[PDB]
This record gives C-alpha cells, sequence and structure tokens, in this order.
C-alpha cells in the first residue's frame, strides 16, 4: 500500500480448438483510463464472479483486429461491464497507433461493456470512437498466430478461446 500505482498486467492463455496456443499479456493504462482499465482487469481475474475465462474471440479479421469479450452471448451481441450497465467513454487520450493496441468495442458513444479488440495494424480511423486502454506486453506472436484463424468476414475457422486469464 505504500507503492505508487503501477499499471496492471493481465494475461490470457489462448487455446485453439481446445489445444493450448500460448499466453498474451497486456499492460492496462490505469494511469490514463482507470475506470476502463479496472473493468478489464476485474473481468480478467474473475474476482467478481464473472468475466473472460472460457470466452471466445468471435470476430477475427486478419490484418485488422481480434475481437472478444462477449462472455454472455459468445457472438458479439452480449457482454457486461463490472458496473452493471454499459459505461461511458472515459476519454480518448490514447490513440490506435499500431499492432498490439487494446481498445474497447462499442455500439456508439458511451456504450462500453466487456467486448474489446486487439489491433494487428494501425487503425487510426477508430481514434475518438473507441477508448484505448492497454497494449500487448508479451505474446504478440500468439495474437499473430490466432489471427490466422480469422477471415475477411470475421468468422473464425477454429474456435479461439481464453482458456485461462488473470493478473500477473
Amino acid at each position: 500500500h505504500h507503492h505508487h500505482h503501477v499499471n496492471p498486467t493481465v494475461f490470457f492463455d489462448i487455446a485453439v480448438d481446445g489445444e493450448p496456443l500460448g499466453r498474451v499479456s497486456f499492460e492496462l493504462f490505469a494511469d490514463k483510463v482507470p475506470k476502463t482499465a479496472e473493468n478489464f482487469r476485474a473481468l480478467s481475474t474473475g474476482e467478481k464472479g464473472f468475466g473472460y475465462k472460457g470466452s471466445c474471440f468471435h470476430r477475427i479479421i486478419p490484418g485488422f483486429m481480434c475481437q472478444g469479450g462477449d462472455f454472455t452471448r459468445h457472438n458479439g451481441t452480449g457482454g457486461k461491464s463490472i458496473y452493471g450497465e454499459k459505461f461511458e467513454d472515459e476519454n480518448f487520450i490514447l490513440k490506435h497507433t499500431g499492432p498490439g493496441i487494446l481498445s474497447m468495442a462499442n455500439a456508439g458513444p458511451n456504450t462500453n461493456g466487456s467486448q474489446f479488440f486487439i489491433c494487428t495494424a494501425k487503425t487510426k480511423w477508430l481514434d475518438g470512437k473507441h477508448v484505448v486502454f492497454g497494449k500487448v506486453k508479451e505474446g504478440m506472436n500468439i495474437v499473430e498466430a490466432m489471427e490466422r484463424f480469422g477471415s475477411r468476414n470475421g468468422k473464425t475457422s477454429k474456435k479461439i478461446t481464453i482458456a485461462d486469464c488473470g493478473q500477473l
């Protein structure tokens, strides 16, 4: 409790058709977007009784992004934040600068839930529309591997799951 705040690191252990693939770790920018970082962090630990463990990446577009976090409906129509209701766009300080950016999916202004995406390219046209709140720290190669199972319409050709997740 005497330490300065450190941006949390969380991990996903990814599986492909049930076969362990590897671990992706993320830095969450709690210093810039504390409410948005906290949502993701707690969903990743499962400490509130729900979150990402066992959920899938339902939409993967090679060259663009991997989208997941729909732990309720498994298809992009669900998800829930830790706050109950969808929550606000905290800020747009951080931009979509390149591969590895972690950003919130949404359905328009102030509609953040649990769905998120991991960029595999620079996606600057999302700036000011999606809240960037973290970045891949380790295991970007695992993201690259999983991205190969996507397709132009986003449908995955193998089932990509978060077998385990938590905080490092």
